[PDB]
């Protein structure tokens, strides 16, 4: 339940919400120095996001209206 920092890398190019059905947003802390964000895409593999990028920020934000509207 207590793990280091998560993501070796983030994935650099814009994508589509539609991919994403999972999203877990971990902020920075004793743990880990950067916030990481993990999205599981459709088919199941996970990756990392940059949460500094407006990309980004908009795409979890269009998952998350999704997700919250069923």
């Amino acid at each position: 339940k207590e793990l280091r920092c998560q993501c070796i890398k983030t994935y650099s190019k814009p994508f589509h919400p539609k991919f994403i059905k999972e999203l877990r947003v971990i902020e920075s802390g004793p743990h880990c120095a950067n916030t990481e964000i993990i999205v599981k895409l459709s088919d199941g593999r996970e990756l990392c996001l940059d949460p500094k990028e407006n990309w980004v920020q908009r795409v979890v934000e269009k998952f998350l209206k999704r997700a919250e509207n069923s």
